[PDB]
């Protein structure tokens, strides 16, 4: 991926961070035609205007608290 794209959906309040790969992997590779290659570690969006390295449920936990800290619910994602 040297073009750069990105992947604002819309999580919930309860989405783990299991769940939320699975959003993202059914966005990546989720057709059964002969050879796919899925995802885990991915970067997002955070609230400085940059996007940062997820750890897992705990980044997860805390980035969510930080989008309805006011009114978001879409969440970000990068592919380096």
């Amino acid at each position: 991926g040297a073009m750069g794209s990105i992947f604002t959906l819309l999580v919930e309040k309860v989405w783990n961070f299991d769940d939320l790969i699975m959003a993202i992997n059914s966005k990546i590779s989720n057709t059964h035609n002969n050879n796919i290659s899925p995802i885990t570690k991915i970067k997002y969006q955070d609230e400085d205007g940059d996007f940062v390295v997820l750890g897992s449920d705990e980044d997860w936990n805390v980035a969510k608290e930080m989008l309805a800290e006011n009114n978001e619910k879409f969440l970000n994602i990068r592919l380096y």
